[PDB]
C-alpha cells in the first residue's frame, strides 16, 4: 500500500487554529474559530508534496489519541475529500496510519463510516459560516484511487 | 433583582450530552453529538421550574471556567434564546453568576459580545443537522426583562 | 434486542479505580493501581443486577468519548469477558450504546476487532501484579448470546 | 490498627473552582471562582460524620498521587493539621493520606511530609482570598498528628446529637 | 498601529514554566513553581527584539484559549506590566490578538477589567515567594503609550 | 555533581509514544500503544550521548508535574533501569532535575520509593506483550554510580 509522512497541525477536537510556516518550520495561531466547533480528525499536510495552490496538500488522519502540533506520522490514504470554498477548489487527502494492521481494515473510502465522513463534511462547511467574506460552498467524498492519483501528482510538483 | 439556582449538565467544550433524569435525580449520557461541535457556554436547567413540555427551563450559563455534571450555580438571568425546533418551541435563558461583581458589567443583552451571541445561536441551530427527524428552523435572541417573565411564568408552573 | 443501564464507575483511560458504594450510591476511590497502566474502556456495573457474591454485574461499555464517575448509559451487550481472580471467577459484559445507529455494526463478538479485546484481555491480567496475594489466571471471550444469559441470570436473583 | 475515617473530596488538587458539598442536601455547589491566580495545592474537602465547633463538617486536605472528583469518598488517616486565621476566625484543616495504603506508611506525623509541599499548602491558604472583596487571611502555621487526631476525637463525639 | 509576534512559551493555567532558548531555539523547563500558582495569561516574549538584559521584552498576550509552548502569535501592545525583581526591573507587554476583531474593542489598558489586572499583578508579586533570595519590591501598570515607547526602543537595540 | 540535558519524548501518562527523529531534530509519532498503558513517568533521552545501539542513551525524568514532548530538562542520575528487549541491552538512566532543593534526599537508587521503581520495571516489560516478536527478558535496577559509568562511557562514544 502507498505511504507518506503527514505532518498534522492541528488536533482532534481543537478550536484553535494552528498553521505551520513552510519556510521557519514554526507553528503559529492564524486564529480561533468564530463557531462552536473543532476539528473532527487530526489536520495537517503531507510533507514534501506541492499542489496548484501553491501550498503543500492538506491531510486528515484518523487516529486513536490525537497527538501535538508539528508531529510527524506515517500514513496511507483511503479516500480524499473534494470541496469548492471562497479561494476556488482544495483538496484534503483522508489518511489512516501506515504500517498499523489495527487499521487493515479501513482499505478505502467506503470503509470509513459514513458517520464520520458526514461529520468532517459538515464541520468543513460550517466552520467559516460567521466570519464575512469566507465559505464553504461545495464538498464530496471521492476514493482511494483519485487520492493516490492527486497525491502521486502532487509529490511530481514538488520534485521541480 | 432576579436569582435562581441554576443545576448544569452539560459544561463548555463537550460532545458527550450529558442529561439530569429530573425523576431519579442521576446523571444520564443521552447521546455523542453527531455534528463536530462542542456546547459554547456551560448548558443545563433552572431549579424548581417547569414548562409546556413538562421539563425544567433550560439554562445557559456564562463561566470564566468550567464546572462538572450536577454541580449547582447561583445565577441571575440577562437575556434569552429562543428556539424553534423538532418539539416545539425550547427557550434558554442565558445567565450570569450571581453575587460575583466580575460580570457585573454585564447586566442586559447588549452587553454580551455578539460573537459570543452568534456562536451560542449557531451551535443550538446546526448542532442536531446530522440526527434524523431533529431540526431547528428559528431562532432568536431576546432581551433580559422577557427572560425574567418566561422563568417566573415557569416558575410559577412548578408551584402548582 | 435486550437493553439496559449501565453506571460507569471508572472513565477510560484512568489510573484511579473507583467504585461506586452499593449501599448509599456515593463514588468511592477504592485505590489508585499499582501498575503503570489505565482501564482500556469506560468501566462500571449493570444497574438492577446481582450476581453470586453481592455485587452487580460487572461491564464495560465501548464508548467514543469517555464519560464522568456516576454517568448512565443506555447499553446493548455484544460479548463477555470472563476471569477468575483471587476471589474466583468474575463476569465482564461487553455492552455498546442502546439506540445510536453507530453501534449498529457491531452486534456480537465477533464484530469487536481482537486488537481491543487483546487490549482489554492484557489489561485484566496485569493490573493486579504488583498488589500483594491478588492474582489472575484464567481469562477468556465468550459470545453475545451468552453474555445475555448472564445477564438474565443476574437479573432474576436480583429480584429475589 | 490505627484512626482513620472518610473524607468527601470537594475540590480536586490543581483547581481554581472553589466546589462546596451542600452538607443539608449532598449536591455540589460552585461556590466562586477563585480572585486570586491560584490552584488548590491539594485534594480539598471534608471528614464524613463529623462536626466542627462551626456546626459543619472538619474540614480535610488528603495527599494523593492523582487527583479525584468532586464527591469522591477517600478512606484516610490523619498525619498533621493546618491551623489559620481568617475574616471567620481560625479554621481547622487536617492534613491527610490514604487509609490502608502501604505507600503512605513512610508518612507518619508531619514531620514526614516534605517542607516545600507543607509551605506550598500554607502559601496558598494564606494568599488566595487576597484579591477577594471582604475576606482576608491574619496567620497560619502546623501542628503534630497527636493535636490533629484530638481535634477530629472531639469533632466526632460532638457528632452524637 | 503598531504590531508584532509573540512566541508564547507559557500557556495560561500552567504551573511549569517553561523558557526559550534563545540562541538554539529549543523549549527548555526552567522549573516548577515553588508555589501554589498558575500563569494568568498566556506568557511569551516578542520576537526580533532585545532589552537591556541581553533578552527579548516577556510578552503577556489574552486569548480565548491557551496555546502550546513555542506557537507564534500575532499581536499588538494595550498596556505595560512594570516589576522590580531582584535582578533588577522587568517590564511585560500587556497584549492582544491583532487583526482579530474580537480584541478590538480593547484599546488601552483602560479597557482590560480591573479584576484581570489585579490577578495577573498577584501572579508575579506572589509567584517567587517561597523561592529563596528571589523577590519584586514594584508592580504598577500603565498604558499603551508608554508601552508602545518600551516596544520600540528594544526593536531599535535589536540591530547590531 | 554529575548532570546533563534530557529531551523529553513521552510525557508521563501518554500513551502515543512520541520519538524524536535525531538525524532530522522533529518529533514523530512512531506507535499508539498496543498495550493498555501508560508511560508512568517522563521519558526521552540524554543529549550529546551515543551507544552501541546507535541512539543516545534512553532516561526516566522524575517530575512533579509532565512538560510536552521535546523539552529540554536540566538533570542530574540518581540509578539506572537495566533491560534487555528484542534488541539486547537497553538500559535506562533514572534522573531527577539538577539544582532542585526538593530533589536533594533522592541522591541513589534506594532514596527512590521501592513502589515507583516496581511500576516503571512493570511498565516496560509489559508494554510491548502484545506486539508481535518483541519482549522484555531481563530487568535489573543498579546503582548512581553505575548509572553515572555508563552514562560517562556514553559521553566518550560521542565524540567521533
Ligand atoms: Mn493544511
Ligand atoms: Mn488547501
Ligand atoms: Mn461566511
Ligand atoms: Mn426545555
Ligand atoms: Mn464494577
Ligand atoms: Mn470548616
Ligand atoms: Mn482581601
Ligand atoms: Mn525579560
Ligand atoms: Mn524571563
Ligand atoms: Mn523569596
Ligand atoms: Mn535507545
Ligand atoms: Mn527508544
Ligand atoms: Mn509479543
Amino acid at each position: 500500500a502507498m505511504q507518506f509522512d503527514v505532518t498534522i497541525e492541528i488536533p482532534k477536537g481543537q478550536r484553535n487554529k494552528y498553521e505551520v510556516d513552510h519556510e521557519t518550520g514554526r507553528v503559529r495561531l492564524d486564529r480561533y474559530l468564530y463557531t462552536p466547533m473543532a476539528y473532527p480528525t487530526d489536520y495537517g499536510f503531507i510533507e514534501d508534496t506541492l499542489g496548484d495552490d501553491g501550498d503543500p496538500l492538506d491531510a486528515l488522519v484518523l487516529l486513536p489519541q490525537p497527538v501535538f502540533p508539528g508531529v510527524l506520522v506515517a500514513a496511507r490514504p483511503v479516500g480524499m475529500f473534494r470541496m469548492v470554498d471562497e479561494h476556488g477548489g482544495d483538496d484534503k487527502v483522508l489518511c489512516v496510519p501506515a504500517g498499523d494492521p489495527r487499521w487493515d481494515h479501513v482499505q478505502d473510502i467506503g470503509d470509513v463510516p459514513a458517520f464520520e465522513l458526514d461529520a468532517i463534511k459538515h464541520f468543513f462547511v460550517h466552520y467559516k459560516d460567521l466570519e464575512p467574506g469566507k465559505f464553504v460552498k461545495a464538498a464530496d467524498w471521492v476514493d482511494r484511487a483519485e487520492a493516490e492519483a492527486e497525491v502521486q501528482r502532487s509529490v511530481e510538483r514538488f520534485k521541480a
